[PDB]
């Protein structure tokens, strides 16, 4: 019924020692190079990726959809080169949600002209519940949540007709 | 433990996640942590995640 979009993780002061000018040449925009624009690609900054900690706190009265990826590398040259770490995790935690993403390093065939993998990850943060990001590489930060007031009984149609 | 009550047995467990580092060397003496609770039709390996949470 009701749905905003807001800037979660703003991309200029969230990450001072990171980088977040990372660009897929599998996610195009018009001959060029792009990425997510509610993402954000998180890389090695001067040679070093520091060890993370966000903590967003939903004082929106609403239910806050914040979405996040997870990569994996092809081999472990990739590492090395965009994270400086060869062991990584990244811890998402919240209140009421928990969870350790192990990356899992491994050549996998080229699906869109891409030996890697975002295995991407979304969950809810209730109001008075504080949601905290910590990771040490590989981790796509959440650039746009959203807060939304819920529907329920709804669905999906899959159509080619015409609006009106 | 043996079921040999002839019925269905219901035992529960847990598993505990310090918020630190610290607390695990003091409670159980070993960072690297784990639960093997297997039976003969069930299987699992508890690996403990440490981290600071709200």
């Amino acid at each position: 019924s009701s749905f905003e979009r807001f800037e979660i993780f703003p991309k200029e002061s969230s990450w001072p020692n990171h980088t977040t000018t990372g660009v897929s040449a599998s996610c195009s925009h018009n001959g060029e190079s792009s990425f997510y624009k509610n993402l954000l690609w998180l890389t090695g900054k001067n040679g070093l990726y520091p060890n993370l900690s966000k903590s967003y706190a939903n004082n929106k009265e609403k239910e806050v959809l914040v979405l996040w990826g997870v990569h994996h590398p092809p081999n472990i040259g990739d590492q090395r080169a965009l994270y400086h770490k060869e062991n990584a995790y990244v811890s998402v935690v919240s209140s009421h949600y928990s969870r350790k993403f192990t990356p899992e390093i491994a050549k996998r065939p080229k699906v869109r002209d891409q030996e890697g993998r975002i295995n991407y990850y979304w969950t809810l943060l209730e109001p008075g519940d504080t949601i905290i990001f910590e990771a040490n590489g590989n981790l796509i930060a959440p650039r746009y949540a959203f807060a939304l007031s819920r529907g329920f009984g709804s669905g999906i149609i899959n159509s080619n007709a015409p609006m009106d």
